[PDB]
């Protein structure tokens, strides 16, 4: 049941100083950070990440948005991490996101792109692809978090 | 899409020392406080604010409640602020409010009135009316919040 | 409308140092702690508490889980406390629990038992039974919380 | 008695950064009572009056520009030895020197031509009385019970 | 070894104000282990025994009234130099003097006939041993692993 | 100018305990800017280089074991007098002595053969320059605006 998912703390979150608060929500949930780094995504890498949206009217604005400032890419590991993180993120448009979710508590304002604080892989398949896009095997780790032993049988 | 809505931090919240926590939820969401003040509402003003409930059995208790102690009236500005703040507030009766919402996390106990921490305009029309009831143009401001520039195109 | 419900801060929560955070959610909601103590449940007491699950395949793992380390048993009092606390707890399996709920924000990983941070009585009847299992009348108290007077008529 | 009233100004840097709520919560959690509060946009005349004791100082200009840059939140806090207490809670004037745990220590650092320091707190009972008058009319100050007031009755 | 056990009492003012959880979280976050805990309503005899060293002091009466006003939460914290550490975390006896960041500094201020100060923390290992015995039976104290215990093995 | 860059290492004890976010938030809330950051697993050679000034000290071995026990998060913080400020925020080297409000004061206590103290913070501008180079390539450090940067323009 243990999976890995990719999360991008977007430019709006970085600029607003919400990196720590976002990471804490994942740590408190029990999710493990197995990879993480601040990078500045260029257009080529951004378009590969968002290839599925190439023919949508908001594509250019989305690329402008994700490459606006540095972001923090990180890999989260844990039981059904993909669906769980998607649930924690909330509705794509923050105004529709439920209070308690990341977008629900932190997002609202938008530009020509729907600024929504973070990105979260939509599936195990997508996570695998996205993780490979931003990380090399040497940047991903296997280690114990404090409470890991508790769940072992 | 930018709208203004009126919020009243009710007597139960003021007495319990929750003013700051409530305001923080709005600031963290990205909403801008364009007007705010602590006042003590008298019955005449209270009945005007709650005119729609004049013929309901709980009217008197509601007026007693909202005028029990000073309250904090404030105007919030932001993308679809009206519906967003209503969503953040949660169900009218706090016991039915979802965890994560203001009433869901802070409210429960009631008197002869359904004490529910805050008031939030139910529509743009109502917000306009309510704002005019408590504020003069000189008490409302237009200024930049830190991240405003980020969403400009 | 005032009821009492039994809550058990389970071994996973105790080991992870979440006792305070869980208690705070109840206090902030307006619920009153009328009884509380850290104990180490033995198998006999555990099986009585979870008698309803005796013939389910996960029974043994559940008993192992609840008796793994000391736990904190506490009685919460307040308007419709039973249903309210159940709502605050969230879905039985933490991965399905909504952000904002206790299990939604704190739970995820499991062992051979569905580790889910806390236990909450499912009904007034069950609460009465469970409370009697862990507490004597001398361990339950009637006293005023700061804001009690506010709701009196 | 020991009960005093002090004036706090949540300055433009705090308002802009969205820190109004966090600052207010610190005072509420301490047990201090908010007896008056409002968001206003201070004009040069009022700013100069509030900081009249510094009119003959080099940083005066930058200070006035700073305090009038955007709206602020002025408030009156009431409680046991409130003046000295809120001052202690505020921390050292220059936030870089303020201790972790204080408002300036946790929230302040960067400066402009003025030493941006999150909030203003009356320096003494005499200053508190003077400042409260500059920003509040008696009609805007209230006497009401906070939840735990009854607990401390002597 | 350096591992000690100290007694903490979350006093009536904290219980009434709904601060039990916030106080406990501070100790948990520090790495201290709760080896015993329960809500009790202290009677005059027990209160006087706990504060016997102050029986010959003016404020004794108000103190007993205060500590027995409502139920309290007594707990035993275990950890490296726990006694001095919890004392440091508590802050100055009179909360108005306690530094921001400490429990009394962030949560205490108002007083009654007694100097209400949120919690009690054993003053020394000798006092800790005596106080733990007054409130807890060995059967109510436990030895178990906290999540990160394994990380510090020497 | 007064703007400096310092190196912070969120040590294995903090990573294991799930405190990465809380630590980062303290720096963000202070107004400090994260110009570089990444999770890495320090090897003995790099650990020894970082702590070369302590290679001739008894606790050296335990220190290397500690800092390389699990992955860590290294980051560069930029801001007004960042070096001294982050040091102040960190608190006393031995967490038992660190004041409540500081990172070590609120989160640290227990130790192994090494004095586990949550994070590392450069001791001076000279050490900061040296340490930043050991962990980061110029290509991993960025220049960008944080939300309120415009507010402080002189
Ligand atoms: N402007 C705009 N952006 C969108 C829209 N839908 C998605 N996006 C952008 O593309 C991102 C990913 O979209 P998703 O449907 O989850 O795939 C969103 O988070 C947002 O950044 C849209 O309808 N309009
Ligand atoms: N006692 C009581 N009060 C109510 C009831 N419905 C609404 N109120 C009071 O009136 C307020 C506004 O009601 P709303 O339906 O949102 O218009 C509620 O927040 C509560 O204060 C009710 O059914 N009973
Ligand atoms: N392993 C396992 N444990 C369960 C399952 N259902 C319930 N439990 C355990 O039994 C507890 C109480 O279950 P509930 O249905 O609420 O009665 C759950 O919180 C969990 O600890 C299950 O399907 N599998
Ligand atoms: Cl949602
Ligand atoms: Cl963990
Ligand atoms: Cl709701
Ligand atoms: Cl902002
Ligand atoms: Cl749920
Ligand atoms: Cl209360
Ligand atoms: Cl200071
Ligand atoms: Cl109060
Ligand atoms: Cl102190
Ligand atoms: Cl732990
Ligand atoms: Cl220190
Ligand atoms: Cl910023």
């Amino acid at each position: 049941e243990t999976e890995r998912t990719l999360v991008i703390i977007k430019p709006d979150a970085v600029v607003r100083g919400l990196i720590g608060e976002i990471i804490s929500r994942f740590e408190k949930k029990g999710l493990k950070i197995v990879g993480m780094k601040m990078i500045w995504i260029d257009r080529e890498l951004a378009e590969k990440h968002y290839e599925e949206h190439r023919e949508k009217p908001f594509f250019k604005a989305l690329i402008d948005y994700i490459t606006k400032t540095p972001v923090v890419v990180m890999v989260l590991e844990g039981r059904y991490a993909v669906e769980v993180v998607r649930k924690m993120a909330g509705a794509t448009d923050p105004k529709d996101a439920a209070p308690g979710t990341i977008r629900g508590d932190f997002g609202l304002e938008v530009s020509d792109a729907i600024c929504n604080v973070i990105h979260a892989s939509d599936s195990k398949e997508s996570a695998e692809r996205e993780i490979s896009l931003f990380f090399k095997p040497e940047e991903l780790f296997e280690y114990p978090r404090a409470a890991d032993w508790f769940y072992k049988k």
